């Protein structure tokens, strides 16, 4: 997997998800969104953020997690747990944690709308995104 | 399904999609992307489109089914077969053409950056989307 933006382009995104082993991995950066493979450790998380110019779309592939959401930094009253097959609608403007909840790397995408991060980003570990 | 847009949403997309029989079922429209399903009928294509201001991701829940993209609209060049489990990457300016070739209807959603369709939209049938 190395990033196909903005080629038109077909993949077995199920194989590709769960073959990822980054905390970060570009797949497809366009000028209108941005396609990202995440793996996250058990009892790890992607990090409490807030994207007031984007919409986000996250689609588990396995494992199980708990998704916090709010208005208010300070107050994440939306809490659900997800799991295989499910997604997750972030809209711009609200404050969101997806922690990994379950006894396995938990292996998701993430379509950011417009994109986030540059054209072939790879984060290999959640260390070096934060640091980054 | 309703459309669930603009809130944080937590869905199982994998049985909404295999469930949903509209040619087109709005099922999140926020500011920035918007996802819809969509189940299309044996022998039967989504019809060839340009966006020149949007990228699309689909995803293939079930069935199989043939993209066909393109620089100019009478050179589709990229033709490849997709199944259950595949993407499809469609960028901005691509003309782009989706038909059934499997023994079942073809179910995929579909992300628009930024949205093409008003919020809550359905489309029952074909016919239906092309008089819209």
């Amino acid at each position: 997997v190395t990033d196909h933006g903005p080629r038109p382009f077909v993949v077995n995104i199920e194989d590709e998800t769960k073959r990822n082993r980054a905390f970060r991995r570009a797949l497809w950066t366009g000028d209108h969104l941005q396609v990202t493979l995440m793996s996250i450790q058990v009892g790890e998380d992607i990090g409490l953020e807030i994207h007031p110019h984007l919409d986000q779309f996250l689609r588990v592939e396995e494992g199980r997690g708990l998704v916090q959401m709010g208005h208010r930094q300070d107050n994440l009253h939306f809490q659900e747990e997800v799991f295989d097959d499910y997604a997750i609608l972030i809209p711009a403007g609200t404050w969101h944690n997806v922690r990994n909840t379950g006894n396995r790397p938990l292996k998701l995408y993430s379509i950011y709308a417009p994109p986030q991060h540059p054209h072939g980003t790879v984060h290999e570990t959640k260390a070096i995104a934060m640091a980054a």
